[PDB]
């Protein structure tokens, strides 16, 4: 599923992301834009052999089992494919674990490089929330 911007904002808000660990909703929307272009089906292979999955490009090295990432972990206790569903629940629950891991949203390279220090509230502007 490819989300509209405001559609994803509302879904993220309903799933408890707005100010989760102090990151306002716009941060999450901005991350999702630059990680996946709002597409739940996005996958991208990493140089180390792991793969990133879903709207927040959660990686198989640590967070999910894709059956092909030797010596990796499954810290969210889920098959990576669950991160591709049109229901974002798994991606949200797993994101919450990630953002609590010590580095906050810096865990998302694209957040740090495209969203951090920018006017992230622009991403939820005009949305009914
Ligand atoms: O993604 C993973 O891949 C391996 C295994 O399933 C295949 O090597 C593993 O233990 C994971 O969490
Ligand atoms: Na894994």
């Amino acid at each position: 599923k490819v989300f509209g911007r405001c559609e994803l904002a509302a879904a993220m808000k309903r799933h408890g992301l707005d100010n989760y660990r102090g990151y306002s909703l716009g941060n999450w929307v901005c991350a999702a834009k630059f990680e996946s272009n709002f597409n739940t089906q996005a996958t991208n292979r990493n140089t180390d052999g792991s793969t990133d999955y879903g709207i927040l490009q959660i990686n198989s090295r640590w967070w999910c089992n894709d059956g092909r990432t030797p010596g990796s972990r499954n810290l969210c206790n889920i098959p990576c494919s669950a991160l591709l569903s049109s229901d974002i629940t798994a991606s949200v629950n797993c994101a919450k674990k990630i953002v609590s891991d010590g580095n906050g949203m810096n865990a998302w390279v694209a957040w740090r490089n495209r969203c951090k220090g920018t006017d992230v509230q622009a991403w939820i502007r005009g949305c009914r929330l």
